[PDB]
């Protein structure tokens, strides 16, 4: 669908049974989920955001549903306040913006 | 234009008579730019991102082009590594998200 962009865009995902709502996200290269049991298999990794790093773990292969829409990628959870869907995922949604 | 998430969406701002590359980010309600000349008055402001919390000086009423667009609006100035235009401009320029 077409999100304008007045309000946060965000969407419902299912991930591991739990319903969640992210934000979808153009700027993040990578999803990151708030702490969730996602059953595993992770490597710790760092990722930088504004004003600092953050120690998340690199779930891989995890199938998330984010509208009627089923993709696979890596998912890294860690301590964010927002959850986010970035560009990994959102080029396998076929996502676009436009201006 | 459209553009697709396969690399960063990044666009080329004029500001204060600079010229800078910026990103453009749905997930971020508002404009970060890295450390610059800018001229006016400005206040003190805390925002949050992953990792944290930066302060930035605030000023208001700035204008922007982006790509062929300018806008004016409040644009925050401080420590980032990557200058973000969010979704107060963007709303401005009319970028719309789709899937
Ligand atoms: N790789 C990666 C994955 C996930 C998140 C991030 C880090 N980000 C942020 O810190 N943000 C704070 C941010 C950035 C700009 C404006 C505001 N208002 C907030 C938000 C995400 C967010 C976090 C918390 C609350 C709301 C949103 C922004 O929407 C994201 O695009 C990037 C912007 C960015 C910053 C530094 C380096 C690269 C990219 C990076």
């Amino acid at each position: 669908p077409q999100v304008t962009l007045w309000q946060r865009p965000l969407v419902t995902i299912k991930i591991g049974g739990q319903l969640k709502e992210a934000l979808l996200d153009t700027g993040a290269d990578d999803t990151v989920l708030e702490e969730m049991s996602l059953p595993g298999r992770w490597k710790p990794k760092m990722i930088g955001g504004i004003g600092g790093f953050i120690k998340v773990r690199q779930y891989d292969q995890i199938l998330i549903e984010i509208c009627g829409h089923k993709a696979i990628g890596t998912v890294l959870v860690g301590p964010t306040p927002v959850n986010i869907i970035g560009r990994n995922l959102l080029t396998q949604i076929g996502a676009t913006l436009n201006f």
